[PDB]
């Protein structure tokens, strides 16, 4: 029973899915396998789709002989584009300098015909490149990958950017034809593209997603920075505790935010309390600075800090808990159980280590990269 009615917060508007669209990177192997069936590639191969993200690297689509002694495949890296090919004795490599991670719809083209190689980015074409070897065509399986990969195939001469590209993409063309994307071979884990979306990690309320399976030791010094946007009073945010003791916490409580910490002696608490009660769950995004020392704790909202200063290291040994936590695991320095609605961006542990979501070894509710709404 409240002394003043109750404080609203801000409300958020479903922007619905886009039809015939796809989103991947929710799992590091989110993907669809398509079948290749009118399509001669061994002497022309040119792929046409639409593409839309805010990541920073991933693989868009590979096609390859069953040796992988003849391979193609578009990656992203560092938000650019890298068109690659090997007809069997060589490797030929196209780059683009557009950067697409701006969140808006890009048309991509790739290549290969004849003796020549090269890239269109929304009609920009770049200059060709001349096909490297002697082999004269590119022999692979009547199979492509959009989006990512298999998780029990092992892509080998493609790099260390295998993992699942976090973005929507739309139809794809090969050689002049519309590929059938709703008709796939197989597939893992993809989902539906928001009309509307912005950078970020959404959050339904009904889970949580568990990062580091062998384990995460705080030890004596972190620092850990993130931004959220939420319209909700209640939802933790992240936890990281041994089954007896030692943990750490951060979480929101009746629109404050609480970082908890316990070196063994006792917990610790640093509490951030804002001058209005819905001045968190307003919808727009946060920053937070949680930074642990020997004998000191700072946490920073929106540039305010808070602080509170025998022992000194918290010696954790567990999985990182985003978002929430099932009920048979112990979070000692969390005083809440209520899993987070909204989004959460740049994540990172601090000497610095963002971590990607999409790698969560358990992931429930939770659709990394995957954020709606526009900022
Ligand atoms: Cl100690
Ligand atoms: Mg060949
Ligand atoms: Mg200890």
């Amino acid at each position: 029973a409240p002394l003043a009615q109750p404080e609203l917060c801000a409300v958020d508007t479903a922007p619905g899915y886009v039809a015939g669209a796809h989103q991947f990177g929710l799992s590091q192997n989110s993907h669809l396998v398509l079948p290749l069936q009118q399509s001669d590639v061994r002497k022309r191969l040119q792929v046409q789709l639409s593409i839309r993200t805010f990541a920073s690297s991933g693989l868009i689509y590979y096609v390859a002989h069953q040796n992988q002694m003849d391979y193609a495949t578009l990656q992203l890296q560092e938000g650019r584009l890298h068109f690659m090919f090997d007809l069997g004795k060589g490797r030929t490599k196209v780059s683009h300098p557009a950067l697409l991670s701006d969140g808006k719809w890009h048309t991509v083209k790739t290549e290969y015909i004849k003796r020549k190689a090269f890239m269109t980015v929304d009609g920009q074409e770049s200059p060709s490149v001349t096909v490297v070897g002697k082999a004269t065509t590119l022999d692979v399986e009547r199979k492509l990958y959009l989006g990512g990969l298999p998780s029990h195939y092992r892509a080998r001469n493609i790099g260390t950017i295998t993992h699942s590209i976090p973005a929507c993409i739309g139809e794809i063309m090969v050689n002049g034809q519309q590929l059938d994307k709703d008709r796939p071979l197989s597939a893992s884990a993809v989902d539906r593209c928001y009309v509307v979306a912005q950078e970020g990690t959404f959050f339904e309320g009904s889970g949580y997603a568990a990062l580091v399976k062998e384990g995460y030791k705080v030890r004596l010094d972190l620092q850990i920075t993130l931004e959220f946007r939420t319209t909700s009073k209640n939802g933790v945010l992240l936890g990281i505790s041994s089954a007896k003791v030692d943990a750490i916490g951060l979480e929101i409580v009746d629109g404050k935010v609480l970082f908890h910490v316990n070196n063994g002696a006792g917990r610790i608490t640093a509490t951030y309390q804002p001058r209005a009660a819905r001045a968190l769950c307003d919808g727009k995004w946060h920053t937070l600075q949680a930074h642990k020392s020997k004998h000191r704790i700072v946490l920073t909202v929106d540039g305010n800090s808070v602080r509170a200063e025998h022992s000194t290291s918290a010696d954790t040994n567990d999985p990182i808990y985003v978002g929430g936590y099932p009920a048979h695991i112990k979070q000692n320095s969390l005083s809440s159980r209520a899993s987070f609605r909204g989004c959460v961006r740049n994540l990172r542990l601090s000497q610095v280590q963002s971590l990607d979501l999409s790698r969560a070894f358990d992931l429930q509710g939770v659709f990394p990269h995957s954020c709606p709404g526009p900022e």
